[PDB]
């Protein structure tokens, strides 16, 4: 089958079991009915399934359609000009979720009508969520599972993400991207459209009010949010603000995989350990040591994480053009990651360990992303800058009079943005990338 | 000595002391120039120490005796009324860090002064925070090391806290305290008299404007926010808004020890793992299973963590009094704490721990709480809400549509303040309590 | 003290004292008679030790002044020039062993003599091989003792070692690179002026035979014999054969750090693991997955083992310009190391570990090179060579029929060769490097 009829079934089959079930939602509140159990049975609530052959045959049930429509249709365009292999699209024996379809609705209900929803309706079970070989990494009851956490850690909708992706955890820089981006819509001549807020703020060209984009109730309602930098193509900047801590930065990166990013870079601050190191110096990170103890049951800290020589490449050469100048500003090594706020008063012990890797600086977030990014196979990246210096009597606090680090906060969210332009210029495995 | 001497004396060593260390700088940056080493070495620049003999000698060294006098003049007037002891005033041959005594001049120096300083005057050596007995738990270097954060990530002076601290993680709670403190202070008959904010407001009965104290700006800044409700006495009620996580738990709980606090309650929401719970019902722990990677190092799960009888029969008596009728909507059981928010995915591991212990909710900080509250001699408690059914296809999220829970909001924390109430009505170790 | 004068003073009191023990014990070997103990209490038969002050001083005995004369003297001129230190020279009270100034005797001794040598003369302590701070990585006794094994297992002179140092385990290597030598040396333009072989040969320029440099005898004697190609300056290639195995890799490089090289390189075969390799292809190391429970108790496998960007750089560089046209031929990835030789019968254990690190191929040497270069601060590199393919039916042997892997074996030495010609053409730690 040609793909684009691939995708038109897909999108009809879906959209017709989603409207099914709202259906029958509706009436069963409305009336006190129930649906009968061999229609039912005859695949009316069940997700669409894809499979190829070409050696074996591969099957999917995929979940939404219209908002991996590129992405499936790329790949699926990719196995039909360079391999042998047909397309066949069906009906799966998996039932969609009530709690995933209710978009038309108003449940003020009371017990009663929850407990009759629970039984007579298909609900989730854990034991699901974790013609004979996975085509893809993950399956609709999981994506489907992600994608309605997404929604409200963040606070905007899944169809406005970007495949190039910033992380942070100092507010300074959310409000000079904010500003930098409202200034570069405003320019006839750039790629970027509009800016999407989180909280539900859409700002374009043709706004009365550009003051409105950075509010105080973001950080009220949403743990992690994030703006988006649209672009007509696809091709934008998202800005995430995980926060403090090693346990933020993996669930955020557990469901944000599913969308299949191009990058992931980290941008923030850690305490040289160094005595060469002057406040205001750039930390580039070649090796990780892992002394978070999250992740240790599904990657053991035996494996290695490398580092992609084409990030790094990257790093240094947008150091070198927007610093304007770097053997003695800038560092390379291996910094060190613990889930321990105060660390200090157990130095004694973690001494040992700091003397045998050589490392370079600390900080409490960019190894376990390094290790979110290997496990689902995205490309990372790493560029610290120092605030104090713990060891050597000159400690201070993120957030307080720190005249030094607040003048360089314009310029390593620079060097963030052209390392993405350069990397954005050029440019038992499952079948799909 | 009357323990009124020593306490002025302490007062004036240690503002002799602070005042000529501000002084040295002021001139030092002024006028370029460098203080003796023969008069400084006279003790200068040192905390003052008292010690108490009575068997043997004890001595500490005493950081702030204007915040800790009312603790520190009963201890001593206990240990001098019922043993035999001699009390002493000198001076010790510690000296003050800068970095704590910085509060009338404003550092905006190059890279030079902030070198002189560092080279020229005390500095923080962490090889320090971690006649022959110890007095107290901890010594001035690390209670001022600990008072200097509190500051930061609270957003209230360290002399306003209260001895009654509440633990949330849900901000309607925190709307809902607020509105309730605000009426209690205008009625002509109540114990409270003022109403201190995150962020520095003070609110009185004699201010035009009752409607700012709950602002959007304090979640940006601070990340633990904290209100406290005055007392003339100085018994009112602190709240503390620690946010999700394990590590967030750990670190507020080592900075609030040094201030000797009464009882740590933990309100918050759980997820029931038993099918006769409904949503609304209310969990009480009587053990605990911790799988929070923190504090395996300092204290192993070997250690048993009991129960408090006193706290225990105070929240019981408190719901029963408050709900108005219980052995069916409330139970008592154990709780799992957990570090990972996507434990689902992994559930079939966990379930074979979780039916060894026959545990009853699953939450992610009271376990790390309750532990903190064992290592510091703290009574502890812990009164949960069910809010979803992970395990029978009821899961739903904090924020989102729940009318059932919302509903009981305003009711749990009636429960949590009436039984601070009823604890109140009623009532190797260093000798100081 | 300028250098040449501490050269000078080290050099006589080194050569007195040795002459001294010799004299000693041939007289009380033939006249039976004792050393005074007041005499040789006098420094009789001590090492020399060096000093430089400049913060704090730095003392070390030194063992043979005369082989390292150049590195001493560039380090202290280093320091003479760029800082302000001053220069000691005395007698230190460690005394020199018997069996390390054997060289004018023959001690066709029995029981009686022996045990009178070692009751009376000074012998070797364990508990001593394993002003304040150390100026070198290894003391006298752990240099003299590591100088005796190297002459046994190589079977040269300790004089001649060279900078660069190849490492093989496939005695065709051995073959091609002797060849070529004596190719080179005939040459009246070319750096090389003597090739010096295992078991005491020495040819040059003006030899009637050059048909004696590979004779049979010498893997009969010497466990790991080396091949060096001197130069008139002192930079010239070394050649060392050390075998097959993951503790033959460790002793040799314990042996051989204490002579300060500069390189290190491995070059070898290995056995694919992608079904994409065909025998023939090289393999780049970028990561090292540590099987070999050597060195396990000195450096955990948590500690990361980067690589050095240089050394990968000259690397590429040469396979490029050698190999003559590379994205197919050459790939980079993750290497396993094993000490088990039959690690087939128990593949279905490996396999998991091997799916978790993306491993590309298997060898038995490389990662303990890798860590051995970590720990004594050496560059190191790897150029793996595929010559089966273990998982997917082509498993050969090394020395039997395979034709594709013997025509590539002229060919991989020079691309060794050439990457140690252009790494040369560019170009609490102690102040020695």
């Amino acid at each position: 089958l040609t793909p684009e009829q691939a995708l038109a079934e897909l999108e009809a089959r879906y959209e017709a079991s989603v409207t099914a079930l709202r259906k029958a939602i509706g009436d069963y509140i409305d009336h006190n009915t129930l649906p009968d159990t061999e229609a039912r049975a005859e695949g009316l609530f069940v997700y669409p399934q894809l499979s190829v052959s070409w050696a074996g045959c591969y099957t999917t049930t995929i979940t939404n359609p219209k908002l991996f429509r590129n992405y499936l249709l790329e790949q699926l365009t990719l196995l039909y000009q360079d391999y042998g292999a047909h397309i066949s699209v069906e009906l799966s024996q998996h039932e969609i979720p009530y709690p995933y379809v209710i978009d038309g609705s108003t449940l003020t209900l009371d017990r009663s009508m929850s407990a009759g929803l629970t039984r007579y309706f298909p609900t989730t079970e854990l034991s699901q969520i974790g013609e004979f070989y996975p085509l893809s990494h993950f399956d609709a009851r999981r994506v489907d599972f992600s994608l309605a956490r997404l929604r409200h850690y963040t606070g905007t909708p899944a169809e406005h993400f970007q495949p190039y992706v910033l992380f942070t955890n100092y507010t300074r820089y959310v409000d000079e991207f904010v500003s930098w981006g409202c200034s570069q819509i405003l320019d006839p001549d750039s790629p970027y459209i509009a800016l999407s807020c989180a909280g539900g703020i859409w700002i374009t060209a043709e706004t009365e009010a550009p003051e409105q984009a950075i509010s105080d109730l973001a950080w009220k309602k949403h743990q992690m949010p994030a703006w988006h930098l649209i672009t007509h193509d696809g091709k934008g900047i998202t800005l995430i603000n995980i926060g403090v801590g090693p346990a933020n930065a993996k669930t955020i990166c557990d469901h944000l995989a599913v969308l299949r990013p191009d990058v992931w870079l980290m941008i923030g601050h850690c305490g040289g350990l160094r005595e060469s190191q002057a406040i205001g110096d750039y930390v580039l990170a070649h090796a990780y040591l892992r002394d978070d103890h999250v992740l240790d049951a599904v990657l053991p800290p035996d494996i290695p994480i490398p580092s992609i020589a084409e990030v790094q490449r990257a790093l240094y050469d947008a150091t070198k053009q927007v610093s304007g100048m770097v053997k003695q500003r800038l560092r390379t090594g291996t910094v060190v990651t613990t889930d321990d706020r105060n660390w200090e008063l157990r130095y004694s012990a973690s001494a040992l360990r700091f003397n045998l890797s050589r490392a370079v600086a600390i900080d409490m977030e960019s190894a376990t992303i390094a290790a979110q990014g290997y496990r689902f196979r995205v490309p990372y990246g790493t560029l610290l800058c120092v605030s104090d210096k713990p060891l050597h009597g000159e400690i201070k606090l993120p957030g307080q009079a720190n005249r030094f680090y607040e003048g360089a906060i314009s310029e390593h969210l620079q060097i963030g943005i052209r390392a993405i332009d350069l990397l954005r210029a050029e440019g038992n495995e499952p079948p799909f990338r």
